[PDB]
């Protein structure tokens, strides 16, 4: 059972808190950040009930119940940005703080936008940082110009705030934004975009039962393992035809290679057929899964050419070069260009993978290790960047 998407869980917790009615979140990610979010909601006077499978939140359209509170945001970036936003739309006096390490991560574009919008927010130490104090009296709404051309969480916080304002928002400023808008639609709000302005209406949200998708990028490694293994089947419940995450599109590549791929309404099944046919794939819009394909290409029937992936070179490591370097260490011939990589299938020999600290390099070449004995990693712990239990889950897949 693969973990829920962190960024989808974060947005869903905000929506569950802010909506009119009782929202049920199905399979949310349980992390230290989401645990602190839930704890902060309870401190603010929201009712939060939980089982191992579902969280239940009584929405508060007018914000926190308590008139005053001290809220500790722990180490969680979502908690540190979304809870002050929720509180700012309510009515009371709220003193926020974070761990000494999280205090070092400011949120100035968001706090500047809230103050532009009339919120009495005060930074107690440096501008932009926790600790900060919100003397909340709702948000009127209207125009605001956000200067967040970097982190995506600030625009998403303002979008999520919009329906809690009295007049709506006109926010003047990416896959991340389309996911936020689709989730707001599931909670009953349509957002319109006019040029550089997002036009968000007032009137609040409608509570619902909302299932959190498993991380689809994490799912790509388990789908690939099945496509590589004749007769093996992997199903991921919660990734279906209406899925918000673009990286589910990786399975359409696996189908083109000859795997049996069934994308159902509520689940996706990949079954290996023994046929793994070479192809050219434009992976511009699913580029986080480019390494997943590079790592099974040694076993294809013909060259695998991955095109339009300039974006993979400018991650924290050049993932195009890292894939080529590791494939060559395994004995595989590889050619590269400015924005493409071409992998020529043939026998491979185990070696230590140079990860560059990149979680996707480790997870991708783990799949290669199903068929090539003696693959190890210089940095196996870097998978914790997105999936702390990856090595356990993949070991379980191997045994099955
Ligand atoms: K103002």
């Amino acid at each position: 059972s693969l973990p829920g998407s962190k960024s989808i869980t974060a947005r869903a917790l905000f929506l569950a808190a802010a909506a009119d009615g009782v929202t049920t979140l199905v399979r949310p990610l349980r992390s230290d950040d989401t645990e602190g979010f839930a704890e902060g909601l309870v401190r603010l006077g929201y009712r939060v009930g939980r089982t191992p499978d579902t969280w239940q939140v009584d929405g508060r359209p007018q914000g926190p119940a308590v008139a005053e509170a001290d809220v500790y945001c722990r180490d969680g970036a979502t908690t540190a940005r979304f809870l002050p936003t929720l509180a700012a739309a309510g009515h009371g006096t709220y003193r926020f703080d974070a761990s000494p390490q999280m205090r070092r991560r400011p949120l100035l574009p968001l706090s500047r936008a809230l103050r532009d919008l009339g919120v009495d927010l005060r930074h107690e130490e440096a501008e932009g940082h926790h600790p900060l104090t919100v003397r909340a009296a709702g948000v009127e709404g209207g125009e605001v110009t956000l200067d967040a051309g970097q982190s995506s969480q600030y625009l998403t916080a303002l979008l999520l705030l919009g329906p809690l304002t009295r007049q709506g928002l006109r926010i003047r400023v990416a896959p991340y934004v389309e996911i936020t808008l689709a989730m707001m639609r599931a909670f009953g709000v349509e957002v319109a975009r006019e040029g550089d302005v997002f036009v968000v209406p007032p009137g609040g949200y409608r509570a619902t039962t909302y299932a959190i998708e498993p991380d689809a990028s994490t799912a790509s490694y388990f789908f690939a393992a099945a496509a590589l293994t004749p007769g093996a089947e992997v199903t991921v419940p919660g990734l279906g035809t209406g899925a918000l995450q673009g990286d589910l599109g990786f399975v359409d590549v696996l189908r083109r290679m000859g795997a049996e791929v069934s994308v159902g309404a509520d689940a996706t099944t990949v079954r290996g057929t023994g046929e793994l046919r070479g192809l050219t794939a434009n992976m511009r819009d699913i580029s986080d899964t480019m390494p997943t394909l590079a790592a099974i290409a040694p076993f294809a029937s013909a060259p695998v050419r991955i095109e339009d992936v300039a974006n993979t070179r400018v991650k924290e490591c050049d993932r195009l070069e890292a894939c080529a370097e590791n494939l060559r260490r395994l004995g595989v011939r590889v050619a590269t260009g400015p924005d493409w990589i071409e992998i020529h299938p043939g026998p491979a020999t185990g070696a230590q993978v140079t990860s560059y600290g990149d979680h996707r390099i480790v997870m991708s070449f783990a799949v290669t290790g199903l068929r090539v004995p003696g693959i190890s990693f210089d940095d196996p712990g870097c998978v914790r960047k997105t999936f702390p239990g990856f090595h356990e889950a993949f070991a379980e897949l191997r045994r099955g």
